[PDB]
């Protein structure tokens, strides 16, 4: 399962009261571009729900039907390529967002793994592959072998 | 702002006077310890936080002039500034609001790193020459180890 078109847009929607609005486009735009360094694909933002990806941050229940669970916990989710509330990535704003070392979580390392899922990729067995299905803080380069294999498999 | 004194106890307190808006108050009471963090583990030194005007190290987020006589100049040039150890103003660090504060990667810069120079001043460290080194007068940022072999020796031959 994957997008059929390499030019793909997001939308972003709202903010976080925890970070500016400068420091989330950024952190957004930097995980966009780990993904299309090793693949043909390219991100362009837009201003609309005609956006293949869009992004929101929410509080317990929000729209579909996959509230989230207040602090800590699941810290966000994503649906798989296709039309509609497909691609799209939502964020539990009830956690304390931030960047780098610290408390709180990487807004920048958490939006990495949900776009992984909004391209099409699983859940790795690696537990230090990006696409492992546990947090954990990490410095230097992100994707391991396993998420670059895993991405040029599909695109 | 290079002075020749340094603190005669090794108690160390700090009172963080105000916040800038930029970052919730739990990151930036986080991002000032751990830049303590830092110098004590290399030292005999200890960072208290209190919360009177007694404070040996007074932090504070301002704009433009803001009480001594050396006002901020508006986004990015001068990030912050602190004084020698001594009495009053002396071992303050002043951060400059107009900047965008953040943390690690990305676009503003890190309040954690250019807090661990400002309080390098504030103990009694000068400049360094080492390009690598955390009291080099330049902002760069980095991952990993924040103190360089230059910077470690600098404060223990003081402490
Ligand atoms: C601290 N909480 C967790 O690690 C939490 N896992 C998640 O929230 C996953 C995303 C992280 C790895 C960025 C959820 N997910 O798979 C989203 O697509 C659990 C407590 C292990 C469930
Ligand atoms: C981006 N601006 C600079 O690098 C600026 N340097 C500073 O503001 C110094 C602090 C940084 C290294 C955290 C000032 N300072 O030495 C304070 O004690 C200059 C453009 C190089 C002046
Ligand atoms: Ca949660
Ligand atoms: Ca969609
Ligand atoms: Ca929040
Ligand atoms: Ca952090
Ligand atoms: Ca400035
Ligand atoms: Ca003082
Ligand atoms: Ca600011
Ligand atoms: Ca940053
Ligand atoms: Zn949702
Ligand atoms: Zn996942
Ligand atoms: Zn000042
Ligand atoms: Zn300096």
């Amino acid at each position: 399962l994957k997008w059929h078109h390499h030019n793909i847009t997001y939308w972003i929607q709202n903010y976080s009261e925890d970070l500016p609005r400068a420091v989330i486009d950024d952190a957004f735009a930097r995980a966009f571009a780990l993904w299309s360094a090793v693949t043909p694909l390219t991100f362009t933002r837009v201003y609309s729900r005609d956006a293949d990806i869009v992004i929101q941050f929410g509080v317990a229940e929000h729209g579909d039907g996959y509230p989230f669970d207040g602090k800590d916990g699941l810290l966000a989710h994503a649906f798989p390529p296709g039309p509609g509330i497909q691609g799209d990535a939502h964020f539990d704003d009830d956690e304390l967002w931030s960047l780098g070392k610290g408390q709180g979580y990487s807004l920048f390392l958490v939006a990495a793994h949900q776009f992984g899922h909004a391209l099409g990729l699983d859940h790795s067995s690696v537990p230090e592959a990006l696409m492992y299905p546990m947090y954990r803080f990490t410095e230097g380069p992100p994707l391991h072998k396993d998420d670059v294999n895993g991405i040029r498999h599909l695109y």
